[PDB]
């Protein structure tokens, strides 16, 4: 077990297909004793999180809320039991107001949208680190989900803003997170079919989004050098099991390239 | 003249220290026809403006004021005359509540300042290319100020995350500018001695903060193999001259580093 | 004239397509008076370089002879006049032997072929240096052409591995240079219908890699923002033009993406 | 055992303190099977290797040999057994004349040592690659020790130019390991005391230079978020185990991070 008898907090999970339900499953299968928070629809997601491999506590947090976010650490103590702490965090959550994407017009975003979807996509990561660090261990992982945002492109637009914002966001909690022993990191996934994804493939932000989105899955198992398959968030999340193990213990407020080598290739 | 009978909007001159203010200066040395932006203090603005080589119109610019950006263009046209456009487009504006800065810590910044700060230093220069694409010409030129935020830093702090906004922000400025003929582009400046950087060194943010700025500026001139003076504003502003001239036609959504030549230096 | 009065080296002209002789057009029409190098095939390039707006030295350099180098400083002090020295040096060199290239395996180009090209790439602009410091003024600039190496494609193999280290030596050249008053500098091109590209688009590296290197062509208009014409050095040559002019006087060991902005862009 | 019955090759263990050789301890705690290669003091090299926690195979190796090269495979096949492949390839090798390095002026390293430098430090990561892919499995991984080169230092000199090139073939290395489902990455290091380093450190490439890589030893542990003890090398051989593992599927040409995060970090 990878993660033999480590307490691990896991967000982001809203349907099965979430890259964060396939964290979760990879992590208890090897060994890591979990709890789990879910936004708004906490009976959907019990109802999806009971099929995971074991039973895990679901705790409600919505990452705008102060109060939850305030209350956050008593609720998980509780869910662990007193005197545990944390040894992982999971950030798996991204939100962005319709405007901020696809053939919309960059520049017809209002900055209220825009605002609020780096509140909840890059912003959140601190909020998390500042609720959950005080309950964590040294020689724990903080982990979050990325898209990499150096270029720009189709569609993503403002989404991109939010997760070049994000990684920014990761080095200055790596600077909090190393005065407790704590890591904190990034994972840059390349496409996988999720709800969030399902969105813009579909055409609900425009045929053309939907093209360019289809396209660009495409093009990434052709970069690859080993390839892609948009179909299987296993090899991410197998990418998160081992930043939160003991096995990269001297990377933080660094990025990891779970997208097959992607990234790397011109063409 | 590198900018003769070029039409050239500036913004961000607050005191005479401002780089907006030394690129105005330079800019109207080089033969460039001005109009001018202030946020608030006008009579402040006008009275430092009557300093520059040349007379210059003065406009009010709060960019987080809808109707400013609304009759933005109007106002520009009314300046330069009906049937003329804009050349160039100079975005040097900048702000982050006390709370993202210094030795404040990160993780206190509410997110009603983190989002004020982003508004006004990242999203603004959507907001501004949107108002004024439309009265630009092709051969035209977008330039924003950056400070490289791709590492972390002490007391920077969030004013680093709204750094790394904008940098993404400009590379989709660039896609939109590009169907008008124009170009976007950022300067990525060394430390200069103004009236935002006089807060951080003189401890109104904090004395370890000032302490770690003073220690920046300082192995700033170290690195640079060119050397560096932070009392010199000129260096950059004839860099953002020559992006707002014809001599780099091929370069977009790019960012261009005026700073001795520190980052390419790890010692 | 954005040049004018100053003194400048150009190396790499070998036919009216070489990046090197639209640099060198282009640096006259600017009042650049110019003295070139050239390699091995000279009737050839004095017959080539009599079309240039003006008169210039022309002298030989092979950039792996010894002797050549160590008397090159001599014969251009000897062709500008004693007493008077250079401003500026353009290095547009470089060379690959086929095994490197091509639909010819990666793994099949042996270390003789592979250190030939890296001689000639990367190492000369180090010798060049070495070579013309002594004689440049201070204010002086050194430019060299470069094609963005920082990830993997098709084709270009060994090239782009020559290109790697350029970039690392164009740091350290910067260092040196410093010492000088001197900047150092890479302009990272897009794709230009050059002798050395004609080889490859012609099928002469293999008919497969003469079709990603179309491919590549085609793509990079796509993903320009403002575009990109494969025909037209100019754009280059006027990026290059200011890097040797006064206007960039604060950047050094770093790269200027003359490209149209696809680097910048994903899709 | 995170290596459990999987098949290593593992390079350049030269002393009890080379990377290579707790790279080896590691790997064989975590069960893997060893087998290793040595250039030129063999006995040494064999004394050293009977203190790993087990027995395994000492194969000569000079990198710049071709007939070591081309017989390779067959001596590795020969010590693992007929029918049997490797899981995994570790390239922990290095050289570069004193010439190239140090208060040595960058100038006035002759290319013929610059070249056996690439040869041994560059080229040898393809040569093994080529040499060893035909008797690999699919899930197969190989991993090159690399030092972040992409800014300036003093000292590092041409080893950086070294090191520029490796990160460029890691990526068409890549390109050919992707054929046979076998991964490519390197790890970026920071400094640690071992035979290499302390040349340098005891000012046998000068005294400026032993002590320019002190100064660089104490910045790095003060800019890590997490610190950095450059006594130990195990948090670094863990790092190459996880590449070497089945818990970065999705990783390739690809560069990580095992310095403590201090490249993340400007100060
Ligand atoms: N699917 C991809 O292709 C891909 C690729 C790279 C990175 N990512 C990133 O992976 C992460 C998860 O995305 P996904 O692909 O699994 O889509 P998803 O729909 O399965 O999950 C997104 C999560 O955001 C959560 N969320 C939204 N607003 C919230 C709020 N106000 N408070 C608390 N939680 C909130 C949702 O409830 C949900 O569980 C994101 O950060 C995303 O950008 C996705
Ligand atoms: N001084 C440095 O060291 C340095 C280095 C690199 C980049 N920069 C960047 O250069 C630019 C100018 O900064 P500066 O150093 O000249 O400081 P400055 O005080 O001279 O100018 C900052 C500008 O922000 C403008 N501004 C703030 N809020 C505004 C609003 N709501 N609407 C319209 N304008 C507003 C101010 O009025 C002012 O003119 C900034 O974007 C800054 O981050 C500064
Ligand atoms: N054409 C492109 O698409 C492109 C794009 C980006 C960068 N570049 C770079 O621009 C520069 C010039 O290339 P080009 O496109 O003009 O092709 P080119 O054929 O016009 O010029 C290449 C130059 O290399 C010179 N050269 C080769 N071996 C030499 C030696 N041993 N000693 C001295 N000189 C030698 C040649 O004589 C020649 O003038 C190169 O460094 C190249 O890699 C080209
Ligand atoms: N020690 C550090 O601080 C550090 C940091 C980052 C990366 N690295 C890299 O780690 C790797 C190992 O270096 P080290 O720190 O363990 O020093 P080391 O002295 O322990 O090992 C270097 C290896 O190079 C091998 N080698 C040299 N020439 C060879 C040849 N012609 N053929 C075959 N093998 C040859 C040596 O025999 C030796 O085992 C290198 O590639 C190095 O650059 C070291
Ligand atoms: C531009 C076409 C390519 C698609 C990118 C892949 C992707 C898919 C889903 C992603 O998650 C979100 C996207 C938008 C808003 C919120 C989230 C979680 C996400 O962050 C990235
Ligand atoms: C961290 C210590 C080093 C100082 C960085 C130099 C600097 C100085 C002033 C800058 O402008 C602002 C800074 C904060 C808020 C607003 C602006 C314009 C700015 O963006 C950068
Ligand atoms: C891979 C397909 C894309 C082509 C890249 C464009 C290009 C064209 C010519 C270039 O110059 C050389 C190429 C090889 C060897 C020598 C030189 C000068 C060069 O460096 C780059
Ligand atoms: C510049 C001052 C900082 C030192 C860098 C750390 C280091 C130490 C040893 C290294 O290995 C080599 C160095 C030179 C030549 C060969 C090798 C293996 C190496 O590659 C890196």
């Amino acid at each position: 077990g990878l993660l033999d008898g480590k307490r691990i907090l896991v967000s982001g999970i809203i349907t099965d297909s979430s890259i964060a339900f396939h964290i979760a499953r990879v992590a208890q299968e090897q060994g890591a004793q979990l709890v789990l928070t879910g936004f708004d629809r906490l009976r959907l997601i019990q109802r999806i999180t009971d099929r995971l491999p074991a039973k895990a506590p679901l705790l409600e947090l919505d990452v705008q809320n102060e109060e939850h976010l305030a209350s956050l650490a008593g609720r998980v103590t509780e869910a662990i039991g007193a005197g545990n702490k944390l040894d992982g965090v999971v950030h798996s959550i991204g939100f962005m107001p319709q405007t901020g994407m696809g053939i919309n017009p960059f520049f017809d975003a209002p900055y209220a949208d825009v605002s609020k979807g780096i509140h909840i996509s890059a912003y959140s990561y601190a909020s998390m680190a500042k609720a959950l660090l005080p309950i964590m261990n040294p020689g724990g992982s903080i982990v979050g989900m990325d898209f990499d945002p150096s270029r720009a492109m189709p569609a993503y637009n403002w989404m991109t803003v939010a997760k070049s914002a994000l990684e920014s966001v990761n080095r200055f909690v790596a600077r909090e997170a190393g005065k407790y022993g704590v890591r904190s990191n990034l994972v840059a996934a390349g496409p996988i079919r999720t709800l969030a994804m399902s969105a813009i493939v579909g055409g609900a932000l425009g045929e053309e989004a939907g093209a360019q989105a289809q396209l660009l899955e495409e093009g990434w198992d052709q970069r690859a050098p080993i390839g892609w398959n948009m179909k299987d968030a296993t090899p991410v999340a197998k990418t998160v099991c081992a930043l939160l193990s003991d096995w990269l213990p001297a990377t933080t407020g660094d990025i990891i390239y779970a997208d097959g080598g992607a990234h790397t290739q011109l063409l």
